[PDB]
Protein backbone atom coordinates (compact mmCIF):
# COMPACT_ATOMS: atom_id res chain seq x y z
CA UNK A 1 0.00 0.00 0.00
CA UNK A 2 1.11 3.90 -0.98
CA UNK A 3 0.95 6.66 0.70
CA UNK A 4 1.59 10.39 -0.21
CA UNK A 5 1.27 13.29 2.36
CA UNK A 6 -0.34 16.80 1.85
CA UNK A 7 0.36 19.60 3.96
CA UNK A 8 -0.48 23.25 3.35
CA UNK A 9 -4.20 22.36 3.30
CA UNK A 10 -7.29 25.24 3.92
CA UNK A 11 -9.03 24.84 7.08
CA UNK A 12 -12.12 23.92 4.94
CA UNK A 13 -10.29 21.53 3.04
CA UNK A 14 -12.87 18.57 2.14
CA UNK A 15 -12.30 14.79 0.96
CA UNK A 16 -13.89 15.96 -2.31
CA UNK A 17 -11.66 19.14 -2.47
CA UNK A 18 -8.55 16.75 -1.86
CA UNK A 19 -10.05 14.56 -4.44
CA UNK A 20 -10.23 16.87 -7.31
CA UNK A 21 -6.70 18.57 -6.40
CA UNK A 22 -5.72 14.68 -7.19
CA UNK A 23 -7.94 14.48 -10.36
CA UNK A 24 -5.15 12.60 -11.82
CA UNK A 25 -4.13 10.60 -9.61
CA UNK A 26 -5.93 7.05 -8.65
CA UNK A 27 -6.65 7.27 -5.10
CA UNK A 28 -7.24 4.33 -3.57
CA UNK A 29 -11.10 3.87 -2.76
CA UNK A 30 -12.03 7.55 -4.11
CA UNK A 31 -12.58 9.46 -0.91
CA UNK A 32 -12.36 6.87 1.59
CA UNK A 33 -8.59 6.53 0.56
CA UNK A 34 -8.27 10.49 2.14
CA UNK A 35 -7.68 10.89 6.03
CA UNK A 36 -7.08 14.66 6.85
CA UNK A 37 -5.14 14.76 10.06
CA UNK A 38 -6.73 16.96 13.00
CA UNK A 39 -6.03 18.24 16.59
CA UNK A 40 -7.69 19.75 11.51
CA UNK A 41 -4.13 20.42 10.95
CA UNK A 42 -3.55 21.06 6.96
CA UNK A 43 -2.16 18.19 6.73
CA UNK A 44 -3.93 14.64 4.85
CA UNK A 45 -2.71 10.76 4.72
CA UNK A 46 -3.69 9.94 0.97
CA UNK A 47 -3.12 5.95 -0.01
CA UNK A 48 -2.92 5.66 -3.83
CA UNK A 49 -2.85 2.81 -6.54
CA UNK A 50 0.46 2.55 -7.33
CA UNK A 51 4.02 3.58 -7.79
CA UNK A 52 3.28 5.85 -10.83
CA UNK A 53 0.24 7.48 -8.79
CA UNK A 54 3.09 8.09 -6.01
CA UNK A 55 4.84 10.11 -8.53
CA UNK A 56 2.09 11.99 -10.21
CA UNK A 57 0.85 12.89 -6.79
CA UNK A 58 4.35 14.24 -6.10
CA UNK A 59 4.27 16.22 -9.02
CA UNK A 60 1.69 18.29 -7.68
CA UNK A 61 4.05 19.60 -5.09
CA UNK A 62 3.82 23.29 -4.50
CA UNK A 63 0.45 23.50 -7.04
CA UNK A 64 -2.20 25.90 -5.88
CA UNK A 65 -5.71 24.76 -3.80
CA UNK A 66 -7.45 27.61 -3.66
CA UNK A 67 -5.37 30.33 -3.00
CA UNK A 68 -2.49 28.01 -1.39
CA UNK A 69 0.76 26.01 -2.30
CA UNK A 70 0.12 22.27 -1.08
CA UNK A 71 3.51 20.83 -0.26
CA UNK A 72 3.38 16.96 -1.31
CA UNK A 73 5.56 14.29 0.09
CA UNK A 74 5.48 10.15 0.32
CA UNK A 75 4.73 8.47 3.29
CA UNK A 76 5.32 5.89 4.31
CA UNK A 77 2.24 3.04 6.09
CA UNK A 78 3.79 3.35 9.63
CA UNK A 79 3.66 7.37 9.09
CA UNK A 80 -0.41 7.36 8.26
CA UNK A 81 -0.93 4.99 10.79
CA UNK A 82 0.67 6.76 13.52
CA UNK A 83 -0.73 10.15 12.20
CA UNK A 84 -4.44 8.64 12.43
CA UNK B 1 0.18 58.60 -4.08
CA UNK B 2 0.94 55.44 -5.66
CA UNK B 3 -0.94 52.23 -4.12
CA UNK B 4 -0.57 48.21 -4.45
CA UNK B 5 -3.33 45.71 -3.88
CA UNK B 6 -2.42 42.36 -2.30
CA UNK B 7 -5.14 39.66 -2.38
CA UNK B 8 -5.06 36.30 -0.02
CA UNK B 9 -3.29 37.38 3.08
CA UNK B 10 -3.85 35.79 6.17
CA UNK B 11 -7.38 37.30 7.84
CA UNK B 12 -5.16 37.62 11.03
CA UNK B 13 -2.31 39.23 9.16
CA UNK B 14 0.02 41.95 11.17
CA UNK B 15 1.00 45.14 9.72
CA UNK B 16 4.12 44.15 10.40
CA UNK B 17 3.69 41.00 8.54
CA UNK B 18 2.83 42.93 5.56
CA UNK B 19 5.82 45.22 5.70
CA UNK B 20 7.91 42.15 5.91
CA UNK B 21 6.71 40.33 3.08
CA UNK B 22 7.24 43.89 1.64
CA UNK B 23 10.47 43.94 2.72
CA UNK B 24 12.25 45.19 -0.63
CA UNK B 25 9.29 47.91 -1.49
CA UNK B 26 9.92 51.52 0.13
CA UNK B 27 6.45 51.80 1.94
CA UNK B 28 5.37 55.08 2.48
CA UNK B 29 5.46 55.84 6.75
CA UNK B 30 6.16 51.86 7.21
CA UNK B 31 3.28 50.07 8.63
CA UNK B 32 1.02 53.30 8.88
CA UNK B 33 0.72 52.70 4.59
CA UNK B 34 -0.88 49.78 5.24
CA UNK B 35 -4.76 49.39 5.00
CA UNK B 36 -6.57 46.32 6.07
CA UNK B 37 -9.20 46.05 3.86
CA UNK B 38 -12.64 45.56 6.66
CA UNK B 39 -15.94 43.87 5.43
CA UNK B 40 -18.87 45.91 5.04
CA UNK B 41 -20.83 42.75 6.06
CA UNK B 42 -19.31 41.02 9.09
CA UNK B 43 -16.13 43.81 10.06
CA UNK B 44 -13.77 41.22 9.81
CA UNK B 45 -10.70 41.55 7.98
CA UNK B 46 -11.15 40.12 4.02
CA UNK B 47 -7.41 39.46 3.27
CA UNK B 48 -6.38 42.43 1.67
CA UNK B 49 -4.76 45.57 2.00
CA UNK B 50 -4.18 49.00 0.08
CA UNK B 51 -0.88 49.55 0.28
CA UNK B 52 1.06 53.17 -0.44
CA UNK B 53 4.32 52.98 -1.59
CA UNK B 54 7.30 54.97 -2.57
CA UNK B 55 7.63 55.37 -6.41
CA UNK B 56 6.78 54.09 -9.56
CA UNK B 57 10.09 51.61 -9.09
CA UNK B 58 7.97 50.45 -5.40
CA UNK B 59 4.56 49.32 -7.15
CA UNK B 60 6.93 47.58 -9.90
CA UNK B 61 9.00 45.94 -6.85
CA UNK B 62 5.66 44.73 -5.37
CA UNK B 63 4.43 43.46 -8.14
CA UNK B 64 7.13 41.08 -8.60
CA UNK B 65 6.15 39.79 -4.98
CA UNK B 66 2.85 38.69 -7.51
CA UNK B 67 2.48 34.75 -6.32
CA UNK B 68 5.35 35.13 -3.74
CA UNK B 69 4.47 32.83 -1.20
CA UNK B 70 3.26 34.03 3.08
CA UNK B 71 3.44 30.17 4.74
CA UNK B 72 1.57 28.05 2.41
CA UNK B 73 -0.54 31.68 0.87
CA UNK B 74 0.43 32.76 -2.06
CA UNK B 75 -0.29 36.35 -2.15
CA UNK B 76 -2.00 38.25 -5.32
CA UNK B 77 -0.24 41.54 -6.30
CA UNK B 78 -2.03 44.61 -8.52
CA UNK B 79 -1.88 47.65 -8.92
CA UNK B 80 -4.09 49.82 -7.73
CA UNK B 81 -5.57 53.34 -8.00
CA UNK B 82 -6.44 56.15 -5.36
CA UNK B 83 -9.88 56.00 -6.07
CA UNK B 84 -10.01 52.07 -5.62
CA UNK B 85 -7.81 53.04 -1.75
CA UNK B 86 -10.04 55.06 -0.85
CA UNK B 87 -13.47 53.15 -1.85
CA UNK B 88 -12.36 49.86 -0.04
CA UNK B 89 -11.82 51.70 3.01
CA UNK B 90 -14.94 53.89 3.13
Amino acid sequence: PKFVRLRGLPWSATHKEILDFLENVNVTNGSAGIHLVTSNTGEAYVEVASQEDVEEARKLNKASMGHRYIEVFTATPKEAKEAM
